[PDB]
RNA sequence: GGACU
């Protein structure tokens, strides 16, 4: 159970994501990809090469929840068939173009009640609701949080962990 | 910095 999931949070870093609508994370948990905004996809890429993993903890903005977390299992890929994402105004194709493959290993939701203990060493102490995307999570912080995500009842870590 | 609370 924890034994799994402590082994995939172990050496990892954690990357809160924000996303401006409910349909992309959808999107993304159904087809298992995510594109972010271009200073984050370089510190994605750049964090894929220095740890065993990076999490990213998916939060919709004004949702007051997070909607789970995966694994990223590639960097991003550019040149290939684009995404169809809800774009938010002001926001174009280009800018999402880098398509990164994730693993889910939650997708159950953790409203942000339930995290109101946890602040961010990273991100001047605030709780760690607090945050754009891309926002870093500390060590502690990140793994304790990834802890209070309800069981995902039909994930099996066996694949997740065989990749890496 | 063009998907903080």
């Amino acid at each position: 159970g924890t034994s799994k999931l402590k082994y995939v949070l172990q050496d990892a870093r954690f990357f809160l994501i924000k996303s401006n609508n409910h349909e992309n994370v959808s999107l993304a948990k159904a087809k298992g990809v995510w594109s972010t905004l271009p200073v984050n996809e370089k510190k994605l890429n750049l964090a894929f090469r220095s740890a065993r993993s990076v999490i990213l903890i998916f939060s919709v903005r004004e949702s007051g929840k997070f909607q789970g977390f995966a694994r990223l299992s590639s960097e991003s890929h550019h040149g290939g068939s684009p995404i169809h994402w809800v774009l938010p105004a002001g926001m174009s194709a280009k800018m999402l173009g880098g398509v990164f493959k994730i693993d889910w290993i939650c997708r159950r939701e953790l409203p942000f009640t339930k995290s109101a203990h946890l602040t961010n060493p990273w991100n001047e102490h605030k709780p760690v609701k607090i945050g754009r995307d891309g926002q870093e999570i500390e060590l502690e912080c990140g793994t304790q949080l990834c802890l209070l995500f309800p069981p995902d009842e039909s994930i099996d870590l066996y694949q997740v962990i065989h990749k890496m």
